[PDB]
């Protein structure tokens, strides 16, 4: 038989990245989701596009949605 250790330290970032790329890593630069419980982290290079014609500010959208929010907009209501 194995063994299996785990247990991480509280002492770290909790961070999700329920980034579309499928990568589960994180790094200096990520957009969290404005919906308090998604707060779900997204590469920057991943989702934003990048600015061609503006080439600059203004930066990062401060209201910006993940997939998983941009997506859910429908009612449905049945
Ligand atoms: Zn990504
Ligand atoms: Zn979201």
């Amino acid at each position: 038989g194995s063994s299996g250790s785990s247990g991480e330290d509280p002492f770290q970032p909790e961070i999700k990245v329920r980034c579309v790329c499928g990568n589960s890593l994180e790094t200096d630069s990520m957009i969290q989701c404005e919906d308090p419980r998604c707060h779900v982290w997204q590469h920057v290079g991943c989702v934003i596009l990048p600015d061609k014609p503006m080439d600059g500010n203004p930066p990062l959208p401060e209201s910006f949605y993940c997939e998983i929010c941009r997506l859910t907009s429908g009612p449905s209501s049945g």
